[PDB]
Order: structure tokens, then C-alpha cells, then sequence
DNA sequence: AAGCTTCCGACCCTTTTTTCGGACGATTTAAAAAACCCTTATAAATCAGCAAGTTACGAGACCTCGAAAAAAGAGGGTTTCTGGCGGGAAAAACTCAAAAAACGCTTCGAAATCAACCGGTTATAGGTTTTCGGAGCTA
């Protein structure tokens, strides 16, 4: 996968900051990215999708293994939307499913 | 013959060196004064241990003044540590602008979903071990 590990060592690599501090760099927007949605605080991006919050209804659900039902409880998650400028980035590559 | 300049003699005054005289000290010599010796039988001192009464010398204490040493106070200076202010460069807010990029309209039909539980994935927090950089060092 892609991990924060490897934006660190490539921001060391092309922007040339060094790594010890580009690595909490990234970390510090990855933490407050969070403190937005944690507070409710819609996240909002162009140039890439951004980070809604829905308010899930109540909805049936199961045991897929046994196909018991458990009811989902209402509950407030967060749902990113992607752009379409991220969508016509991402559209077609390679040539497997995924 | 006259004027200028330079020696020379006469003198005036004070300081510096030498000589002489006088005075004082020290030593020597002589003269004067105090003292020593020789005659004494009789009177007074010698002394033995201890008691009873007294004190001349020593010790303790304090004062007094003066001086000496130490401590403080003063002044001269140099070295350095810090603070304030001023100045140039970089950063980042501030101002000005375009171009995307998102949002809405607006989706009926296609995913997304959560729930519990198993096995499996893997990013990475944390720790462990080690090159690179710099310490300067030395002529």
C-alpha cells in the first residue's frame, strides 16, 4: 500500500525537507484532518474529494454466516465524496478489477 | 676721528671649602681624703627549735597612653558581559485575479451498507544497531 511512511521519504525526496520533520508534517495533517470531522466539522476539498458526515437511518441487518438479522442502529459516519477531477485521475488504469 | 665690538680691571655679593680656635670628652698623673694596722680584758654576739606576731616581695588586676596592624574606604585602571537600538533579508500575511473545481439542479436504478465471526494483511510504533558528520588538533 501507499503509507505515510512513503509521503514522508517522498516530501524528503522532492521537496528536499528533511524527513524527521516531514514525517510529523504529515502526521499533523492527518491529525487535524480528524480533529475537523471529529468535530462535526464538515471537511470540505477541491482539486480532490472531500470528507461529508451522514446520518445513517435505522436499517435492517445480519449474521451473513448464519442469516440471523441484528437491527443497525442510527449513527453519524463519515462519507467522502470524490471529485470528478480525482475520478477522470482514477478512471481507467491497468487492466484488472478492483 | 667716530662708532662698534671685544677684552680687561675693579668691585659687589653670596656660597663652599679650609683653617684655626675653642670646647668637651677622655686619659693620665698627682694630691687629698677615706681607710687599715697595731697594740685590748671586758661586753656583747653567737645559736642550738619552736611558738607567736608582722611584713617585703610577688601576683593579680586595671588603667593609660601610645603606637602598630588590620580593615575599611577611596581612587586608578582594564576587560567583558549585556542590553538597547539600528539595519538588511526572508517570511507570511495582505491584496489582487483566474481558472478551474465543486455544487445543485436531480436522478430510478446500481452500490453501500452494517450487523458477528473466522482467517489473513501489513503499516508502523517502538526499539536496536549503525555511517556520516563534526570535535576540532596539529604545523
Amino acid at each position: 500500500a501507499l503509507t505515510k511512511a512513503e509521503i514522508a521519504e517522498r516530501l524528503y525526496e522532492e521537496l528536499g525537507l528533511n524527513k524527521r520533520e516531514a514525517k510529523e508534517l504529515v502526521e499533523l495533517f492527518f491529525e487535524e484532518i480528524r480533529q475537523a470531522l471529529e468535530h462535526n466539522e464538515q471537511v470540505k476539498l477541491s482539486g480532490f474529494g472531500n470528507f461529508d458526515l451522514r446520518d445513517k437511518r435505522q436499517r435492517p441487518g445480519r449474521n451473513p454466516k448464519t442469516g440471523e438479522e441484528i437491527p443497525i442502529t442510527a449513527r453519524r459516519v463519515v462519507t467522502f465524496r470524490p471529485g470528478q477531477k480525482l475520478k477522470a485521475r482514477v478512471e481507467a488504469y491497468a487492466g484488472t478489477k478492483s
